């Protein structure tokens, strides 16, 4: 039953449909239509942020959703579903996969990651949980403390992985981790997405290169000077 | 004054923000936000279809707009601002540039293109008019009958130009036309947009590669099989 969720994304594309408050297309309505567009193009899952976006996305597609809640506390640089409070809001709405910052950095509620995951696995025993990590060490650790999925989402986004390449850290993760590794973070060309599967990713997440038109526009503009 | 409009786009990127009725993001609201995103990414103009989209786009950006009205009559394959009726609706709303199918094909109102343009140039003598053409012959003809701009928009979209390449027909148009030639139609990579300027285009229009996420998604999906 949690197996059926992972077979439905095996070897397929997941499109991240996010637009925070600063961003041009910030609107639950638009993110719902972006999800529909990814579906019409052949995507097999959606990654989505906040409950209002997730709800609207559910009206447009019946694709599986990786759900997160980004909230920035002033204690911590851990902000992807960082505390127990975000987990419950997502459990209440219902998503196929809840993704959580699984780096070694200190959390806003100053709770160990080993306990935190033990508490939600005890509390929500049928819920698929995904680990957003930045290094191979953290990906193996996430595996042993009980995560169902890892993702290379935070590669290059921590001090201790500054300038790490997505694909380069992926082939290190994939060769030592046994649970599904989802390639995610700066997979911004179709060719990189092919290489990610050829490296051994279980699925590939693409965000801005599909759903942030201002960042696609800036690529065109900067090569026209 | 019409000169200031063309200097503001010289050597720059125009982003076409369109989504017809069949399409995932069909909504004037979304097309307004897409225009804002192109602006945030560094675009210098917007191409837009229908008055409700143009109006919403005007709320988001003060970039110059190439305005069209696509309407398909059962008489003709000419559908980009095809009759005098669409021209007036756009004149009433007010756009910096009105773009019109300027191919040699028979129009829905069975009026010659030479007269049609003479009537609107007489009627709207300060309005900048752009010629959407498919071949070099039609681009030179558009120039002599009084158009202000030509665009390679319909290259490959007429029986007599089946399989013509955008860039290949562009360098033929640019070497014999004196008025500004805008490269438009299947300019779907940043590199093609650089080559279009290097060929001699006055400006470059990019559409789906920025503003149709389902067609960007399909490029990723098809290279993941
Ligand atoms: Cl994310
Ligand atoms: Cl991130
Ligand atoms: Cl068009
Ligand atoms: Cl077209």
């Amino acid at each position: 039953f949690m197996n059926k969720i992972l077979e439905s994304i095996r070897g397929k594309l997941i499109v991240s449909c996010q637009a925070l408050e600063d961003e041009p297309l910030h609107s639950s309505f638009i993110m719902g239509r972006m999800a529909y567009a990814a579906y019409s193009g052949g995507a097999a899952g959606i990654r989505a942020n906040t409950v209002e976006d997730i709800k609207e996305i559910k009206k447009n597609v019946s694709l599986p959703i990786i759900g997160i809640i980004k909230k920035v506390y002033n204690n911590s640089d851990v902000y992807i579903t960082p505390t127990i409070k975000e987990v419950e809001d997502l459990i209440n709405e219902g998503v196929q996969i809840i993704a959580i910052d699984a780096t070694k950095r200190e959390r806003p509620d100053r709770k160990d990651l080993k306990n935190f995951i033990a508490e939600i696995k005890e509390k929500y025993p049928n819920q698929l949980f995904m680990a957003d990590i930045s290094s191979v060490d953290e990906a193996l650790y996430a595996e042993k403390i009980g995560f169902d999925i890892v993702g290379t989402t935070l590669v290059g986004y921590t001090d201790y992985t500054k300038n790490y390449k997505a694909l380069e850290e992926l082939k290190k993760v994939v060769k030592v981790v046994k649970i599904p590794v989802i390639a995610e973070g700066n997979i911004d060309t179709p060719l990189k997405a092919k290489k990610a599967l050829e490296i051994g990713a279980f699925a590939v997440v693409v965000g801005g290169a599909i759903t942030r038109p201002q960042q696609i526009t800036k690529k065109f503009v900067d090569e026209m000077k």
